[PDB]
């Protein structure tokens, strides 16, 4: 990758000036090896001086090989040769330490890929290609630090820290450690509870979640300097893995057997902190299972102190230890976890977001790392409060830097022509058509020098990208999951729900607004993006707003769960009557409506007909509301901050079926509507709680739909239907005249917008069927539904 | 086979001229050997040439070994021997270097068949066998393109990229690689996504479905060429997959091991992408077992971006990684998956239609491809819209070329001919017969001759069928699993209903049309072919008439599920205070109805009497109705696009048994009618949801047996009796008048087609059989039942 | 149910079998070389006893199978009488 040492690039930047010098239209290998001994004393040139390979020996050589006299030196580049010897030496430098590759690799690398004119020329300047590059290598000593080797003390420290396994401090000892941004007071609290006589054991309880090993480098820095007491006298720290363990093993015994060993050399008790990741496993206590109850072992060790250890594990698990007793209570205990704040969260992505100016994107910015959490925490939400973030940044931290490469002045265009010459050149010398190919070949060629020559133009789309990172950089990436193609979706909200839902309006404004308040970052972000009852007659816009919702929000047009609340009876349960009695809020919470929502977050779950169920139920739906989780299966917490949780209702069916039409009141309507919002609302009282309504937020009351918003939807259906017998190839059209006779049976009280589907289908799809097949009408032929009698009448069109 | 190249042709009609040119009557190998020399340069003939064997030193062996003198030629193909060394040759040309044969393989085959004439020219002109075939062989080189290897480069990446595995990008230099036709979508959507740093891993969801490493040759390309961002550059590419892993191992704890291994090696970091497929199954989240959980090391190994990857993931399988956290929630990230659409389907199997060369029947007809698209969506109707097209395709792309071994020139009657002689002629010369085996063998050789010129005058056959497919072959083969085929099935439905129910014409007829409209398109695809439901006496022609579709549409009679809906009726008992409650709709969703329907996935599912079960049972009926799908057991849907439901019903009983009846006049036929078609359909849609009835297609009532529907019912059965019998050699018939007496027994309002079976038995089955005990009937002498005095009368009849 | 290369590959044919009389048929052509099982050709109504008093009782195997048990049973009961 970028940002590489000087000593490769200076010795090759000496072979472009023999290029032309000599007269080469090529950089070569020659140039490369003259190069590499007059950038002097790198440990290329170095080694070629000491087995007698000057700049004179070689260039002499050289001149009888190439030499003269391509001075003009047309389009230097390097030759292939020497493009496979930079390629090479650049990984004979991952490969002999030296991330940023310099000169010993280069002549290391020249005598790997020694070929061409180089390799000649010191093989005939009496220097073998393996002398060179064994003289390279034995003036190479690689790169590296916080090592040479000198003896430590030991002698007991010998079986015991071998075994088994990764070491903290040696790596901070080598000083390659990276702090990493605490998750600090636990490390505090770890030492209290670590050096001591008895129960000299911590066990770290919190978020996973938080990269525990960040409280660790924590840990392992201040264990070594310098304020830890004098109970444990030496200290030195070795950390237990399991994964080694489990690893070229294949049977539990054997396990357990190197556990034991290992336990008894851990007698270097008093003086040594063992570190236990995934602590609860070897446990295997609480629960009717374990998970391998190595705990019979390590209970004592822990006890004495020999094996006293840093528990890494989870809330509930250090308890579940104590639980087993007794040397939980002798041994572990417990201290309280840190993770970053939302705005520290913020912070420590900052602080590495410099160092992903290894992807040349960001580098900053500030506002668009903030905008990375803060845009996160409302729209997905998938993950955790400083996970989503970081990942954006990045995300965008490329996205964008595609659209460096689309948008220059778009010279893109230029390596189009390049394409579309070779192409044809090409073809024309597989023909030949020699110079009917060398013209294309002219103009390929022509555009390729241009192309490189544009493409370090292209500089021009590193500074485009190499730091913006922008608030909407992320947002649209936040977006490409879920400001920028999020505020679009926020100011239009009501435009698009209202452009898939044109069954009550009014509900459609509000459900925008409140979708639109929260994924603005305006509620609490332990609190659902919706929670809503749905007051209406069956399906008015309901149904059809979740989808829409689904549609504007999410970019895909159903990202949309729908469960009938009616199946969980409760107290409904001779009221109504179902195949399946037994289980109802076990039904929800132990499986079903849990695991749906858990396979995508960002989903609006539309809970039909929700007074189909005792208060109970609800109680479960409010601590949705409230927590903005739901415990369930598995022990998880579901984070509702996704969610669109929207329940449906039917509740005071009188004043739900009475309609608000258009046609024959405006003034009933709004007071139809007035109707339902305030008897529903007590009908709504008594099938679910006040309480439920306090956390649910907005009660949105639809009403059975008016002349005119029916006529809107079928007018959607009839073009629904149009476009999907055009990819076919047939068309159909319904005049407005006929999109509004099949609007009609949308028209009850009860109703709402589902039996449009049914009048959609009877008066077009059915009756088209019925006359396609008679020979009224035909193929591509434009088949007009229209009305001109007060039914369909069939007029044909181009 | 799969054609040659020139080379081997060219060899081989040199033998030919050998034939007559020195007279022989079958081109012996003597004449092979002749051929190979005289193309010179073949690098068969250029071999020999270096064996000192010249067309001259060949040949004068040649007529000292045959040579002289058939110059007649008699039947002038080749020796069998010469055939041998051809398919040997191909073969051997497979394993070297050409799948289209040449040259170097005939003599190197040659000599592999080195038998007789050709054998022994050679080692007569002291030269070996295999020194010829060495010589062939030692003037072969690289024709893989893209290889021809002799360069050097890169280091580091060693270990690594061994293990394990696939290399999209190496079969892509080697460029052997079919884009093929995108599925574009995800392709945008990894860059961003995987030029990253903190989580820098992309994970394509759903869609499984397209072929999913067919978006991964998408991938291979962009990755590469050129608009990227910085760590997407000194990228290389590895597939990940399961299969070389489990390969030659066992035990679950060594594929472990290798893969702790591998994810070290993985190292390579910054500079490697990973592909994981079917990415679930190592991370093991949730559920009951989510498989082997890697997940461990893994998950990390995400995180890092060291196994920076791009996963291949399915509708539920996201879950199991958002579920945990933050390596798997800070690895995951989800981007929007698409396919090449209903037309770009199309065109996929038009581009490799053409390549069906190697099957000649299609390359082309375009409208047959365009057939196999369009009208596979609806017949059958459960997969992609391109693979179902395909085996029509294919099909249709070998059933006019069987078409071709009756009429069209048939010649096939004069290869029937030369068998029947070899036959008389061969038996002839076992007895002997001599000659009158002779002249036997003589029309037997008369026919070979004429056959092999023939054989090669059924090249026709290919001049017929490698351009169409035929559209009504590819129609005909839909229609063999669901024009040809399909079209009489659509045109002459009510007619070919009516012909196995009689039981309600009526009815037959807008069945007929409804299933035709659907199959005949102009539905949506997410509906059945057919909702309905059927009201009337109950089995008057409605069960009937589901078998009689499975019969019309299928070719097989029943190809019909059928479940009685008043078993789960939940809507007059469920439970009771105390007692045990029951499953109904549990066993219904939940396994038994789907899981059956599934097993012919094009069925008439018939749900007998579905108002006596509650509004619950309509709503899964519902889902069958809108989404052409149903969704139960194990996460599946089960594509109800495809299925005849048809739904029976009397609620509004007594009407529909007081129903239609033209023997109580045809007056008492609409009255009855327009009484039943009101406060039936109005049970029936208080047995329903009107909801229910909004998105079933049509209600159609059935009418007992008018005068009218029964005798030509009964007159099948009565028929399908004296049928069964004269199998086994009887011959039984019922007269007009006896299957008018039998017709009787349901003329009742209240039965249907039903009690007609038990008529037939009391009047067929049983009078006969205690007349055939008797002996006033017996085998195969014919039995008339009649009618004499208003009761049966059997007579007998010659 | 597993798609497409498993569904839309996979693409289903009409199996058959010898009709009952048919079934006489297959029994009576192999009836000849049960006598290497001497007894069994003949007679006729013999293998159609077999399949025929079979298909409604006994009706324990399927229509051509019941046949053979009853043919070469038969063809060494009375062989051994």
């Amino acid at each position: 990758f970028g940002r590489f040492t000087e000593r490769a690039q200076k010795v090759l930047a000496l072979a472009q000036e023999e290029a032309l010098r000599l007269g080469h239209n090529n950089i070569g290998t020659e140039h490369i090896l003259l190069g590499l001994v007059r950038e002097g004393e790198g440990i290329a040139a170095k080694a070629l001086q000491a087995l007698g390979l000057g700049s004179e020996k070689i260039q002499k050589e050289v001149e009888s090989l190439i030499g003269r006299g391509q001075e003009m030196s047309q389009t230097i580049h390097y030759t292939p040769r020497a493009k496979k010897v930079i390629e090479l030496s650049m990984d004979e430098a991952r490969k002999l330490g030296h991330s940023y590759v310099g000169t010993e690799h280069i002549l290391l690398g020249l005598i790997r890929e020694g070929e061409g004119v180089a390799a000649r020329v010191l093989n005939n300047l009496g220097v073998s290609l393996n002398k060179a590059r064994q003289q390279v290598l034995q003036l190479l000593g690689s790169n590296e630090t916080g090592s040479s080797a000198a003896g430590t003390n030991s002698n007991a420290n010998t079986p015991t820290l071998d075994s088994l396994a990764r070491d903290l401090t040696a790596i901070a000892k080598e000083d390659s450690l990276d702090p990493v941004i605490g998750r600090s007071k636990e490390i505090q609290r770890v030492i209290e509870v670590l050096s001591r006589r008895t129960k000299n054991n911590p066990v770290l309880i919190g978020e996973p979640g938080v990269g525990k090993t960040a409280i660790a480098e924590g840990l392992a820095q201040q264990i070594i300097n310098n304020e830890v007491p004098e109970i444990l006298r030496d200290k030195r720290v070795m950390t237990l893995d399991m994964g080694t363990v489990v690893a070229g093993t294949k049977y539990r015994g054997e396990f357990e057997d190197r556990l034991k060993k290992v336990m008894d050399e851990i007698r270097q008790a008093g003086n040594i902190i063992l570190f236990i990741d995934e602590l609860h496993t070897l446990i295997g206590a609480g629960g009717a299972e374990g998970a391998i109850d190595a705990s019979n072992i390590l209970k004592p060790s822990l006890a004495r102190g020999e094996l006293q250890c840093i528990g890494a594990t989870t809330l509930d698990e250090y308890r579940k230890y104590i639980e087993k007793d007794a040397a939980l209570e002798r041994r572990f205990q417990p201290i309280q976890v840190d993770q970053p704040s939302v705005d520290e969260s913020i912070q420590i992505l900052q602080g590495l977001r410099d160092r992903y100016e290894a992807h040349h994107r960001v580098s900053i910015t500030d506002d668009a790392i903030e905008a990375a959490v803060k845009l996160s925490d409302r729209y997905i939400s998938d993950r955790f409060l400083p996970d989503k973030a970081i990942d954006l940044i990045d995300e965008a931290g490329s996205k964008v830097r595609l659209r460096s490469f689309t948008t220059p002045p778009n010279l893109k265009e230029l390596e189009q022509k390049l394409d579309e010459v070779r192409k044809e050149k090409d073809a024309a010398v597989q023909s030949q058509e020699f110079e009917k190919a060398a013209s294309l070949r002219d103009t390929e060629q022509r555009l390729r020098e241009q192309v490189e020559d544009t493409k370090k133009s292209w500089k021009e789309k590193q500074g485009q990208e190499n730091s913006e990172v922008t608030v909407d950089d992320i947002a649209m990436v936040v977006s490409s999951w879920t400001a920028q193609t999020e505020t679009d979706k926020l100011l239009n909200m009501e435009n698009i729900l209202h452009s898939r839902v044109i069954g009550q309006d009014e509900a459609v404004v509000a459900v925008a607004k409140a979708v639109r308040r929260a994924r603005a970052g305006l509620k609490d972000p332990k609190r659902p993006i919706g929670s809503f009852i749905f007051l209406g007659p069956t399906g008015v816009g309901k149904t059809e707003l979740a989808r829409a919702l689904a549609e504007s929000i999410f970019g895909d047009e159903e990202s949309m769960i729908r469960i009938d609340m009616s199946e969980y009876m409760e107290k409904h349960s001779t009221s109504r009557l179902v195949g399946s009695p037994p289980g109802y809020v076990g039904y929800d919470e132990g499986g079903q409506l849990t695991e749906k929502v858990r396979r995508k977050p960002y989903s609006v779950v539309l809970l039909d007909a929700i007074e189909k169920a005792h208060p109970d139920v609800f109680n479960i739906l409010l601590q949705v509301l409230e927590d903005g989780r739901l415990t369930d299966s598995k022990g998880r917490t579901v984070d509702f901050r996704n969610t669109i949780l929207i329940m449906t209702s039917n509740v005071g069916a009188s004043e739900l079926k009475r309609n608000k039409y258009v046609g024959f009141n405006v003034q009933d309507e709004t007071q139809n509507h007035k109707d339902m919002k305030d008897k529903v609302m007590g009908e709504l009282k008594r099938a679910f709680r006040p309480e439920f309504i306090n956390r649910i937020d907005e009660i949105i009351v639809f009403h059975s739909l008016e002349k005119k918003h029916l006529t809107e939807i079928v007018s959607l259906m009839s073009d629904q239907l149009t476009k999907r017998l055009k990819e076919q190839d047939l068309s159909i059209e319904l005049t407005d005249a006929a999109k509004a006779k099949v609007a009609e049976e949308g028209v009850d009280l009860e109703y709402g917008a589902r039996p449009l589907r049914r009048a959609i289908q009877k008066h077009v799809e059915d009756r088209l069927s019925e006359e396609l097949l008679r020979g009224n009408i035909h193929k591509g032929q434009h088949i007009v539904l229209d009305v001109e009698d007060g039914e369909f009448v069939v007029k044909t069109t181009a």
